[PDB]
């Protein structure tokens, strides 16, 4: 297993503009479009993404391009943040596909402000920051993801996606 099966298992594959569970127009693996609530300005941002002309569709191969450049942007505004360059370093191979999972799903931004959470996960007090995550909107309107995500922190092991 890895991140981007991790996280293939996470946002599935979705070939046309969908709505994301917060109802955002979204393409692909868990690509955010925009949050705008019109498909038309979803359509225009699609097109300045992949450089054509799409009507709402794309191919896998268009729709892998972007999950790579997602997963890489992920990575490196991890290593470009204060707060969570840090936490990364000191974790270990899996642990640190947990914290980039969150990332992908909810922006440097929101994970940095997880501040008790990302503390814990430094001292590698596991069981405490699996209980601490669990108080979060997150993880009360993501329940499954979460408890996945959370259990990979707890385990350090790839259990949860097995
Ligand atoms: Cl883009
Ligand atoms: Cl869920």
């Amino acid at each position: 297993m890895n991140i981007f099966e991790m996280l293939r298992i996470d946002e599935g594959l979705r070939l046309k503009i969908y709505k994301d569970t917060e109802g955002y127009y979204t393409i692909g693996i868990g690509h955010l479009l925009t949050k705008s609530p019109s498909l038309n300005a979803a359509k225009s941002e699609l097109d300045k993404a992949i450089g054509r002309n799409t009507n709402g569709v794309i191919d896998k191969d268009e729709a892998e391009k972007l999950f790579n450049q997602d997963v890489d942007a992920a990575v490196r505004g991890i290593l470009r943040n204060a707060k969570l360059k840090p936490v990364y370093d000191s974790l270990d191979a899996v642990r640190r596909a947990a914290l980039i999972n969150m990332v992908f799903q909810m922006g440097e931004t929101g994970v940095a402000g997880f501040t008790n959470s990302l503390r814990m996960l430094q001292q590698k007090r596991w069981d405490e920051a699996a209980v601490n995550l669990a108080k979060s909107r997150w993880y009360n309107q993501t329940p499954n993801r979460a408890k996945r995500v959370i259990t990979t922190f707890r385990t350090g092991t790839w259990d949860a996606y097995k």
